[PDB]
RNA sequence: UUUUUUUUUUUUUUUUUUUUUUUUUUUUUUUUUUUUUUUUUUUUUUUUUUUUUUUUUUUUUUUUUUUUUUUUUUUUUUUUUUUU
């Protein structure tokens, strides 16, 4: 979402929720990062 | 919840028998008579050293493979209604 980039954050509640989504989406990749990175994006989408 | 019954009535002394009578000493036999020394045999005569063989002759490095590829949240139900 283009609005998610230039978004002003001042509430701690919004920052925490925003951070986890960035954290969670990164942590999905570790499951299939070295085994079969090319064949990913199927289980990763399922996890998301 | 509960509804019955739940005293007693007979009999219950005794009657026989219960001393004793036989037998119960003894009579045989019961010493002994044989046999019972000895007569053979009983030294020895073979054999008994030795004669083979007995070193050795092969082989004995190595040649493959040896990462991974899926899945992995959840979706129902869950008071009671008698009798006593």
């Amino acid at each position: 979402d283009s609005r998610a980039y230039g978004l002003r954050i001042t509430d701690m509640s919004t920052l925490v929720s925003a951070v986890i989504t960035i954290e969670a989406q990164i942590w999905i990749l570790i499951a299939k990062a070295v085994t079969a990175p090319d064949t990913a994006e199927e289980s990763e989408t399922r996890r998301w």
